[PDB]
This record gives C-alpha cells, sequence and structure tokens, in this order.
C-alpha cells in the first residue's frame, strides 16, 4: 500500500518513515558492480536491517578476498550470533553487470535474500522484530556497489 | 515467491516467466526524465499490463502536450473503455530528477498506481485477471522515459 525511496550514501544509515515488518519488502539498488575492487576490511560492502533498539536483524556482508557473503545478527550491545555463509560472491551477481539489486523479503520467520533474480538464502531469523532503519556501509575505495545505493521499500502488504 | 527482471525497449513487449496476480507487484524503472521531450502523438510514453488474451488490463499513458496522465483498459478486439485521467505530469514526478519509477499494486479489485512515492490513483478495474505480459511504447524522439525500461516483479506474495 506504499512505496518509499532512500538514497543511502556509503557508510551511512537511514530511518524509515514506514517500518518494514512481516510480509513487507526492501530492495537495495546499486548503479555499479566492482567485483574487482580492493581488499575488504574484511568487508567491501555490507547492507543491514536494524530494529528500533539498534539490534542487527540481518547483517549482509560481501567479501571479495574471502570470496564469501556472510549473514548474521546480534543484539544491540552483544556478540555476533550464528553466521550463515554463501561462497563465491561474483557468482551471485552473474547474469547482470554494471549494476545490481539486492532484495530482502520479511517472511515473518525468515529473511529470504535475493540478488537480482537468484535467491541466495532462506535465513531463519536469530532475532525478531520490525525494521526501522537501513544502512549501506563501505568505503568509496573498496565498495562493490556505487557510492550511493538506493533503498526502495514496499510496506503495508499483509 | 521471488523476483524477476525485464529489460524492455521502447515499442516492445515481454512475456512474464512469473505471472502477476492479486497481491503481486510490478515496477517500471526509468533511468531518465525528460519533461521537455516534445509533443506526444498523443502519447509520449505508455506502460501496459496484459491479460493472456491480449486485453489491456491496465494502460497508463503520459501526455506532455495535454499535461495529463491517462489510465484505461480494453479487450483485444474491443474499443477502449472509460478513460480515467489525472493532471499535471511534472507534479507527479516532483521529488526525484534524472530518473523515475512507476509502481502498480494488483489489489484484486483495483490497481494502485504509485509514481515514486506518490499514489496517483486507486484504479477500479474495468477488466480483471492475471497479468501475463508487459510493454513500454514510445519512440526515442519523444519518450519521457529512458530508451530502455526495467520492469521488476515480486510474485507469489499472497
Ligand atoms: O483511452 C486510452 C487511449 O486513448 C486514445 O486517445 C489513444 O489514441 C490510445 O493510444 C489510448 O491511449
Amino acid at each position: 500500500q506504499g512505496v518509499n525511496i532512500y538514497n543511502i550514501s556509503a557508510g551511512t544509515s537511514v530511518d524509515l518513515a514506514a517500518p518494514v515488518t512481516t510480509g513487507d519488502i526492501v530492495t537495495f539498488f546499486s548503479s555499479a558492480l566492482n567485483l574487482n575492487a580492493g581488499a575488504g576490511n574484511p568487508n567491501n560492502t555490507t547492507l543491514n536491517l536494524f530494529a528500533e533498539n539498534g539490534a542487527y536483524l540481518l547483517h549482509i556482508a560481501f567479501r571479495l578476498q574471502e570470496n564469501v557473503i556472510i549473514f548474521n545478527s546480534r543484539q544491540p550491545d552483544g556478540p555476533w550470533l550464528v553466521e550463515q555463509r554463501v561462497s563465491d560472491v561474483a557468482n551471485q551477481f552473474a547474469g547482470i553487470d554494471g549494476k545490481a539489486m539486492v532484495t530482502v523479503f520479511d517472511h515473518g520467520d525468515k529473511y529470504q535474500v535475493v540478488i537480482n533474480e537468484k535467491t541466495v538464502i532462506q535465513y531463519t531469523k536469530q532475532i525478531s522484530g520490525l525494521t526501522s532503519s537501513l544502512s549501506y556501509n563501505a568505503t568509496e575505495e573498496t565498495s562493490i556497489f556505487s557510492t550511493v545505493v538506493e533503498a526502495v521499500t514496499y510496506t503495508g502488504l499483509a
């Protein structure tokens, strides 16, 4: 029942006018792909969905040198929980180059992550709640995405 | 439940691998916005949703000369039906510049059309059914959108 657009500058965060909850959708749009960027720290790029208290509902980290895409969560001031892994980063973006899109479906019990058309994981949540903020973290030097990524939300669907 | 990406060239149509039904979403992305493109004939740009028999479930037309946006439907062979229109094109796009996106929510009994974050209309259907294909008609010379439009679909939502 509603669309929202956010330009997220590399290394910043954004508060949602409308929170993302069960049945809602969020897609991050990048106008570039640099699968040949520098060494991650260890992350080249990360995309996150936060809850009101600041907890990491979903942590999406892209690492070229480690050639893996990690997923995890963690309480506001606690340790990282059980992380999930998907090897071969460049392979998840196959089919499209020059740009890319990362979608996260809030399925209530899980976070379905899809890169372009390919579902990368059915991430069972380790932490529950509603998403009230998003972030795109990376340096201008080593990000695999454009300096500014556009987050599009589709809320009020259920 | 997933995502599908289609690169549509002005004047062509495309068949959906995943049909769009009640509870589903389609968004056309344009990488430009020329509001000085010239006069339509009478249309500058049109975006359409088709049933399997060719009928126009939803027809959206942008006309700069008439400074109005049109919505309608019609059977493969029948005549256009009751035209629904909204004035001031530029106003609908106010907010973002070198680009634009148009979203359509299939609400079963209505198609909600949102430009960027602005709902332009809650279109009561004149014809119902699932969307089997899409199209984007315009010429290079007067289209208000980029020469190639990217439609993205989110299906299996309901
Ligand atoms: O009612 C919608 C129709 O309006 C006509 O005037 C136009 O020639 C058609 O292309 C279609 O847009």
